[PDB]
């Protein structure tokens, strides 16, 4: 028992990280292609089209530890640069490129100089930013889930916005949110709490023996949303009630009974008490994350 | 910028994990030896001495993915079993065996069936437990730090105590705390807050722009301890003031001024406000952890 913010093991992604110099940042070496942010080639308003067809293959140096990989092509796709290289990565995992939704979680492998430095669990926020830990040289760090032996790549790091929050692309080079890879003043809007994830984490607490917040009440979905939206929580949808069904059956607690417990917690506060050792209601675990951590792991 | 509970990248430890069956749990394959909990051979009060010299090498099966490693010797050291095998692990990292102190942090790679399932950051608690996430079959999961290219192994998982907290050994098979590998009623005592780590994390907050808790006051070490010990914080020692020196110089905030800010926070509470997005003062980052995350990572 116990519940922790757990990342995926990072070894499959570590063997894909390389350095790209044109600026220095990180690239993802899969098959015979290295993917990295196009901004490696720049700043207030660049035209990447020009700067790209203007480079040769010898104007990108790609380092896989000490080994120079020879660039034999360069293409752009959206905000991602693809460098074709002479050698297929012998440590290419089975992988997919996925675009995630706000509320979904993933692991970040933060890299510098093509070298892994740390791993942590993030969520795509409703305002399409992530609250990461990234410094100068982290661009090209990736986000991923593992499903069986399969790495699902969902995020590539491009920029920090004011207020210490992070923006980036899917691996097809498409930004999450309405941000652009230019050094004009952008800002993420006000964020929202991920209601479904908070309920998932209240179920994890009950599975782990932490029951004090349960009450004898029930609520309707509309009465629940009437309270939650006052505290800047996303409205709970029928589809969110449905994906909580498995955690509901496992625990014997109806989703709308857990809603009633969460309603009381928002209106009365915690009274200095904690849940799974937190004084705030956590929103960075999905229903799937709870089930993986509480049972799914034993089948590894 | 940004500050997250960051684990070390786990790839170097993933290539050392194997399954051991005699009971099934995890082993650590370094050089020609597999290390795992001796309790793999059991329950209320076993004598391991007997059960050990009573097994042959064919009574331990060691699986490295699909590959059977042949056992050619078995020795016991404290609460750890060492299985000598015919083959040196070709993915043995540069490594040390270290015993950590209460207050120090490490990464856990939680494994099932010899296969990695997740990574998270833990601290050795003053009561010599860890607050982990471990289920049936997790024994033999390890804790580690990385220093340069060098894995420092500090923890092997053996048991869960009541209240959902975890106990284990160093890699010489020596328990952290006064626990034994027998199924007699044991309990960890009341725990303590790691004062030095809370100050380290208040420095991380200031580095990351979160300044609202700073005040104009100072305190002596004795007046600070007089308050902190009322809130079940460890007394701050001169040695703890010394190891905060670098974070002090970087930020221009004197350690005893940060003590005065922490004093006010303990007596007045946060007023529902947060620091680095937490409503509790966090104690699971050391001074070193702060410096690694805020700058040290760029030199990877
Ligand atoms: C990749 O290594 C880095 C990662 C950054 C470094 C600091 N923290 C990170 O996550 N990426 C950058 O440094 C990028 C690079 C530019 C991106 C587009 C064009 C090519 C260069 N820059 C930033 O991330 C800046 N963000 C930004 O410019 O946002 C728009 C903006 C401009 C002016 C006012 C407000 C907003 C960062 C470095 O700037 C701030 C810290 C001021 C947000
Ligand atoms: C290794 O795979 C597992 C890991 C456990 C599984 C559940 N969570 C974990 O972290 N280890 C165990 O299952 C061990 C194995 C025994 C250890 C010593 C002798 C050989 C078998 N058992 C436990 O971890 C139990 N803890 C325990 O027995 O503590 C002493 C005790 C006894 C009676 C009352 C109070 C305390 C767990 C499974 O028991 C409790 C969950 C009741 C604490």
């Amino acid at each position: 028992s116990g519940f922790r913010k757990m990342a995926f093991p990072s070894g499959k992604v570590e063997g894909c990280m390389v350095q790209v110099t044109c600026t220095t940042l990180n690239g993802l070496w899969l098959d015979d292609v290295v993917y990295c942010p196009r901004h490696v080639i720049c700043m207030l308003n660049p035209n990447y089209e020009d700067l790209l067809i203007r480079k040769s293959n010898h104007n990108f140096l790609v380092q896989a530890g000490n080994v120079q990989l020879r660039v034999i092509g360069h293409s752009m796709q959206n905000c991602v640069l693809k460098l074709k290289v002479d050698t297929a990565n012998p440590k290419t995992p089975k992988y997919k490129f996925v675009r995630i939704q706000p509320g979904q979680t993933f692991s970040v492998l933060a890299c510098y100089n093509g070298s892994p430095s740390g791993v942590y669990q993030c969520a795509m926020r409703p305002n399409f930013t992530i609250k990461g830990s990234f410094l100068n040289g982290s661009c090209g760090s990736v986000g991923f889930n593992i499903d069986y032996d399969c790495v699902s790549f969902c995020y590539m790091h491009h920029m920090e916005l004011p207020t210490g929050v992070h923006a980036g692309t899917d691996l097809e080079g498409n930004f999450y949110g309405p941000f652009v890879d230019r050094q004009t003043a952008q800002a993420a809007g006000t964020d929202t709490t991920i209601t479904v994830n908070v309920l998932a984490w209240l179920y994890a607490a009950v599975i782990n023996g932490d029951r004090w917040f349960l009450n004898r009440f029930t609520t309707t979905l509309n009465d629940f949303n009437l309270v939650a939206m006052k505290y800047n929580y996303e409205p709970l949808t029928q589809d969110h009630v449905d994906i909580l069904g498995p955690l509901s059956a496992q625990t014997g607690i109806a989703v709308l009974d857990m809603c009633a417990s969460l309603k009381e917690l928002l209106q009365n506060g915690m009274n200095g008490r904690t849940i799974l050792g937190s004084a705030l209601l956590e929103d960075e675990f999905t229903p799937f994350d709870v089930v993986r951590q509480c049972s799914g792991v034993t089948f590894q």
